[PDB]
């Protein structure tokens, strides 16, 4: 197991905080893990799943 990013499903915008986007991927996609993933130009909240 590792983690597999996917940036959508609920996230949509910016990431704002990482404990709370992860916390949301994980609640309404249910991924693993979700963090600021510094895509360019900006950082998202791209969800991790475990692969």
């Amino acid at each position: 197991q590792k983690l597999c990013q996917r940036p959508s499903g609920t996230w949509s915008g910016v990431c704002g905080n990482n404990n709370a986007c992860k916390n949301q991927c994980i609640r309404l996609e249910k991924a693993r893990h979700g963090s600021c993933n510094y895509v360019f130009p900006a950082h998202k909240c791209i969800c991790y799943f475990p692969c």
